[PDB]
C-alpha cells in the first residue's frame, strides 16, 4: 500500500505532467499544423510523438483518481481505452524513434517526404494496432480480491504465458527498437569519420547536425525516463513481486518518470530544435 502524502504528492506531479504536457504537446502539434510550413519527415514524427503523448497524458486523472482511491471506479470501457492507450503509447514511440534515426541515417549517408514519413506514421500506428487492439479486448476491470482493479488478464497458466508476453514485450516494444537506433547511430559515427565540413553545403550541414543531436537527445531522455519501467515489468511477468510499501513507491516514481517523460518532450524541442524555440515564443 501507500500512505496518502506519498498518494497526494505523486497526483500532484501527474497533474503538473498533464497540464504542462498536453499545453506543450498541443502547442507543438498546433506549430507544425496551423501556424507555419514546418512539415519536414522529422517533425512529422515529433507530430506523432506529441499526439501519442497527447493521448497517455488525458489518462492521467484516471490513473491518479484510481491511485488515490486505491481502486478503478470507471468501470470496463475506460480501463480498456487506458491500457489500449497506454501500450499504444510505448509502441508508437519507440517505433517513431525508430523511424527518425533511420531517416537521420538516411539523410547523412544519402544526402525524405513528409508524405512518405505520414505514411510511416500510419504503419508505426497499424503495428501499435497489432499489439494495443488484442490488450484492450483482455483488458478489464477485476475484481480480484474483492476490490475492483484495471488489468490485462494473463491466459492460463499464467507461469508460462507471463513469462512469454514479458519478454516478447520487453523485446519488441523496446530493446529491438533501441537496438536499431544503435545501429543507425553506429553507422553515422563511422560514417563521419574524418569527414570535415563534407556532405554538401556547411550551413545546410550545420542544420543537419542539429537535428541529428536533436533525435539522439531525445531517444536518450526518453530510454533513460523508461528503463526503470521496462525491466521492473519485466520482472513482474516473471511473478517477481513487490511486498514493501517503499518498493511500491519506487515503482509508482519510475512510473511517474515515464510520464514525466510524456510532458518532457517539448521542452527538448524548445532547447534543441531552433525553428521550435524561435516558433514557441512567436
Ligand atoms: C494506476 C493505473 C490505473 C489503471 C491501469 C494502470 C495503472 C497504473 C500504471 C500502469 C502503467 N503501465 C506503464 C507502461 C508499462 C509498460 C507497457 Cl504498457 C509496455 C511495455 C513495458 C512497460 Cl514497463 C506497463 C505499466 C498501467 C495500468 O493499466
Ligand atoms: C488527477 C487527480 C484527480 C483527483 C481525484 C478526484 C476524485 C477522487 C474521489 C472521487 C470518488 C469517487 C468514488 C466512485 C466510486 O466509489 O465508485
Ligand atoms: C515502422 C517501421 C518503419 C520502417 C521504415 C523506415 C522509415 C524510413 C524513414 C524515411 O525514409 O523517411
Ligand atoms: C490515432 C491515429 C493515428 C493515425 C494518424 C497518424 C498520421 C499523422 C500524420 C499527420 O496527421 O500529420
Ligand atoms: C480502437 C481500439 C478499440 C478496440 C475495441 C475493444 C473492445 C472489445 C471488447 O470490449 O470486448
Amino acid at each position: 500500500f501507500l500512505p496518502l502524502g506519498l498518494k497526494v504528492t505523486i497526483v500532484g506531479l501527474y497533474l503538473a505532467v498533464c497540464v504542462g504536457g498536453l499545453l506543450g504537446n498541443c502547442l507543438v502539434m498546433y506549430v507544425i499544423l496551423r501556424h507555419t510550413k514546418m512539415k519536414t519527415a522529422t517533425n512529422i514524427y515529433i507530430f506523432n510523438l506529441a499526439l501519442a503523448d497527447t493521448l497517455v497524458l488525458l489518462t492521467l486523472p484516471f490513473q491518479g483518481t484510481d491511485i488515490l482511491l486505491g481502486f478503478w471506479p470507471f468501470g470496463n470501457a475506460l480501463c480498456k481505452t487506458v491500457i489500449a492507450i497506454d501500450y499504444y503509447n510505448m509502441f508508437t514511440s519507440t517505433f517513431t524513434l525508430t523511424a527518425m534515426s533511420v531517416d537521420r541515417y538516411v539523410a547523412i549517408c544519402h544526402p525524405r517526404t513528409s508524405s512518405k514519413a505520414q505514411a510511416v506514421n500510419v504503419a508505426i500506428w497499424a503495428l501499435a494496432s497489432v499489439v494495443g487492439v488484442p490488450v484492450a479486448i483482455m483488458g478489464s476491470a477485476q475484481v480480484e480480491d474483492e476490490e475492483i482493479e484495471c488489468l490485462v488478464e494473463i491466459p492460463t497458466p499464467q507461469d508460462y504465458w507471463g513469462p512469454v508476453f514479458a519478454i516478447c514485450i520487453f523485446l519488441f516494444s523496446f530493446i529491438v527498437p533501441v537496438l536499431v537506433i544503435s545501429v543507425c547511430y553506429s553507422l553515422m559515427i563511422r560514417r563521419l569519420r574524418g569527414v570535415r565540413l563534407l556532405s554538401g553545403s556547411r550551413e545546410k550541414d550545420r542544420n543537419l547536425r542539429r537535428i541529428t543531436r536533436l533525435v539522439l537527445v531525445v531517444v536518450a531522455v526518453f530510454v533513460g525516463c523508461w528503463t526503470p519501467v521496462q525491466v521492473f515489468v519485466l520482472a513482474q511477468g516473471l511473478g517477481v513481486q513487490p511486498s514493501s510499501e517503499t518498493a511500491v513507491a519506487i515503482l509508482r516514481f519510475c512510473t511517474a518518470l515515464g510520464y514525466v517523460n510524456s510532458c518532457l518532450n517539448p521542452i527538448l524541442y524548445a532547447f534543441l530544435d531552433e525553428n521550435f524555440k524561435a516558433c514557441f515564443r512567436k
